[PDB]
């Protein structure tokens, strides 16, 4: 029995869409489209080489408003001019028939490029900052939460109408609907408040929502609606939610749509050092070991995290039934083809600058190259 078998099993999702092996491509931003946003040749070369690499891929942020935006030259989602691009971005990655799913992302005060273009970005409480520039975080109104809403489901049409096998909503650290879960970033004392779980929860569940809806009158048979977030968040001996508040959020998640799966993120932390800080019975067990548990087999979890071999793949699939893997597929886009032929030993994640052309890698620049590995998960190695 080859040890790395159960990698390359089958898997189906809730709605009977079958995939051919546990592996994820994770949400990379290559940072090569124009500053619009727009699809660009790079971009659609990157893709085109990494379109028989896993099962399933997401792709990096695509911004759902002009105040959303992090990243400079990442997707752009906010207005029906992208579509043209990202139906030839769904196109080149669903050419192998891999699928395709396109994040949808706003990063809420944490929009650098907004920072950057308006001196202003959005949040849930108000705040004036000095870093990366002067800036003043403006708390949102009802009338600029409905908008957001109503971006995310204008974005998923944009999705649908690109062709892609479907969305997945971020709420992950840093995103706009993390910084209203969370009691560290959410002062607010309306029905978008810090007074209970369900208003904490409330634009999280009204995005679900709106976005589901989207999909049930637009969408093509069996679109996927994927989500991404962060089980609690803690800093030093205080958190800002715990992996049992995260827990109720997801099932109310499931209550008001219908997610097929979750991704877990770890930014900058290891897989194998990610242990939750909630007291109690949970306190020092693995975060996706609690995930997992309370999950129930109801939906698919994607474990991450910095995972990089065939022995930590394996190892993930404890807590986990699928795995992504960001920056070795930047290096080693063939790593499950190695795999599945029983080559594990042929598994290479250096590159010199020689592989740039046969790895479709934009940047020329080995320090660009470096930044935009580490960006995605926030590790170093």
């Amino acid at each position: 029995m080859y040890r790395y078998k159960p990698l390359l099993q089958s898997i189906h999702l809730p709605n009977g869409i079958k995939i051919s092996n546990r592996f994820v491509l994770s949400p990379m931003t290559v940072n090569a489209s124009t500053k619009e946003g727009y699809i660009t040749k790079a971009d659609l070369a990157y893709a085109a080489r990494r379109s028989n690499s896993a099962g399933m891929q997401v792709t990096g942020a695509a911004y759902i408003e002009p105040y959303g935006k992090l990243f400079e030259y990442g997707f752009n989602i906010d207005h029906d001019a992208c579509i043209p691009g990202l139906t030839n971005m769904a196109s080149t990655m669903k050419q192998h028939g891999s699928l395709a799913i396109i994040q949808l992302a706003h990063a809420g005060r944490f929009s650098n490029q907004a920072i950057l273009n308006f001196g202003k970005v959005y949040g849930p409480s108000p705040m004036t900052l000095h870093s990366p520039i002067e800036h003043v975080v403006i708390a949102m109104s009802h009338e600029k939460i409905n908008s957001i809403i109503q971006q995310y489901r204008d974005a998923t049409l944009r999705a649908i109408k690109a062709g892609f096998d479907g969305v997945e909503i971020s709420i992950a650290q840093r995103l706009l609907i993390q910084t209203f879960f969370s009691t560290f970033s959410n002062r607010r004392t309306d029905h978008y408040g810090a007074d209970s779980l369900k208003n904490r929860a409330r634009l999280c569940l009204e995005v679900m929502r709106a976005v589901q809806e989207v999909i049930d009158k637009e969408a093509p048979d069996n679109f996927i609606l994927g989500f991404r977030a962060t089980p609690e968040e803690t800093r030093g001996s205080d958190l800002g939610y715990t992996i049992d508040e995260f827990n109720q959020l997801i099932d109310w998640v499931m209550d008001v749509s219908n997610i097929q799966y979750l991704a877990i993120a770890s930014w900058g932390r290891h897989i194998y050092q990610n242990t939750s800080r909630t007291p109690g019975d949970h306190f020092g067990r693995p975060v996706n070991q609690i995930v997992y548990e309370h999950l129930a087999g109801r939906i698919p979890l994607i474990a991450s995290g910095g995972i990089n071999s065939p022995e930590s793949a394996l190892d993930a699939l404890q807590h986990a039934d699928m795995v992504g893997m960001s920056s070795p597929f930047v290096t080693e886009p063939d790593f499950v083809h190695k795999l599945a032929e029983q080559r594990p030993h042929d598994i290479n994640l250096e590159f010199s600058m020689a592989d740039l052309e046969d790895l479709a890698i934009p940047h020329a620049a080995f320090k660009d190259i470096v930044k935009m590995m580490d960006y995605g998960e926030g590790l170093k190695k």
